[PDB]
């Protein structure tokens, strides 16, 4: 039976299958290969993915995201209490365990983090069945290497709730290394995984000896990601709109959301183009917002965030007791590592060493998990 590899991402989720000697990162029936890790609840329906993300500004308190930051954790955990101040949805305590509380079809309902993630996994399952034309049951699901047993068990539980048979929970940096065949290359191999996603930055140093993976060190920032770079763009354009129209759009949640979406899309374009256009009809009080931004300006807006990603690299190397010259392979993971300045900074830091980046970095985890799922099935 087909077995799939699932990257259950903090902000975006991906599903691949290894067939015929190739990995297919599977598109949904609108052609999109990624599913935002969003679930929403309304008067009439439950919405997953982009359908949930697209109505977040009209339905903020019943639109849930970031379940991966809660999954496997206890309610009184410092990080849970810290994160809850930034979320517009309610997190309640059920007997020590955090639950998200929403209104759903006119009734108050609460869900464990793994139930929320299972709804995202249900969609991934359906996407893969739409592509394969067959029932999909077996899956390998990835987690951050620092996840503990509770978080791993809760992530497996989300798979089970979704109807998946989770063959194995494996680490995201190991999935990435597997995707590049780094366990099949010789002596010990020191591998640095540089994983910059939508909300989190993870650096891992693995050593692979006789095909055995050992996590030597991890570092990073749990609250640094692409959305911070989008944030800097949003603020930049809110200030521009105010300077040009003497109007502050900050308190119109729908306007800011439309600006944010435009900024995220401009950001992606700036990874392959030196400029990007912003085109928003009726952004605020009937005023269109047609403008542009250069790649240089985007880099300037974020210069300290980009440069600072090197400090967790240095720390991970110090903890692994390796010099930078002892790294055999550098692997780029997460959508944010497509940013040319981040690539330049990292390659410069490694004295010109070529990066592993031929696999779309935001897809490399699902790619590796798909390979592992075929091996185990
Ligand atoms: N071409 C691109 N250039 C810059 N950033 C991108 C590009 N493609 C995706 N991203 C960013 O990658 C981040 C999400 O990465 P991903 O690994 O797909 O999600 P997760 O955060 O769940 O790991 C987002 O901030 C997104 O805007
Ligand atoms: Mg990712």
């Amino acid at each position: 039976s087909p077995a799939v590899g699932i990257d259950l991402g903090t902000t975006y989720s991906w599903v691949g299958v290894f067939q015929h000697g190739k990995v297919e990162i599977i598109a949904n029936d609108q052609g999109n290969r990624t599913t935002p890790s969003y679930v929403a609840f309304t008067d009439t329906e439950r919405l997953i993915g982009d359908a949930a993300k697209n109505q977040v500004a009209m339905n903020p308190t019943n639109t849930v995201f970031d379940a991966k930051r809660l999954i496997g954790r206890r309610f009184d955990d410092a990080v849970v209490q810290s994160d809850m101040k930034h979320w517009p949805f309610m997190v309640v305590n059920d007997a020590g365990r955090p639950k998200v509380q929403v209104e759903y079809k006119g009734e108050t309902k609460s869900f464990y983090p793994e139930e929320v993630s299972s709804m995202v996994l249900t969609k991934m399952k359906e996407i893969a069945e739409a592509y394969l034309g067959k029932t999909v049951t077996n899956a390998v699901v990835t987690v951050p290497a620092y996840f503990n047993d509770s978080q791993r068990q809760a992530t497996k539980d989300a798979g089970t709730i979704a109807g998946l048979n989770v063959l194995r929970i494996i680490n995201e940096p190991t999935a990435a290394a597997i995707a590049y065949g780094l366990d099949k290359k010789g002596a010990e191999r020191n591998v640095l995984i540089f994983d910059l996603g939508g909300g989190t930055f993870d650096v891992s140093i693995l050593t692979i000896e006789d095909g055995i993976f050992e996590v030597k060190s991890t570092a990073g920032d749990t609250h640094l990601g692409g959305e911070d770079f989008d944030n800097r763009m949003v603020n930049h354009f809110i200030a521009e709109f105010k300077r040009k129209h003497k109007k502050d759009i900050s308190e119109n949640k729908r306007a800011v959301r439309r600006l944010r979406t435009a900024c995220e899309r401009a950001k992606r374009t700036l990874s392959s183009s030196t400029q990007a256009s912003i085109e928003i009809d009726s952004l605020y009080e009937g005023i269109d917002f047609y403008t542009s931004i250069t790649r240089a300006r985007f880099e300037e807006l974020n210069a300290d965030l980009f440069r600072g990603t090197l400090d967790p690299v240095e720390k991970a190397l110090r903890d692994a007791k390796l010099d930078k010259s002892q790294i055999h392979d550098i692997v780029l993971v997460g959508g944010s590592t497509r940013i040319p300045k981040i690539q330049k900074l990292l390659q410069d830091f490694f004295n010109g060493k070529e990066l592993n980046k031929s696999i779309n970095p935001d897809e490399a985890v699902a790619y590796g998990a798909a390979v592992q799922a075929a091996i185990l099935s």
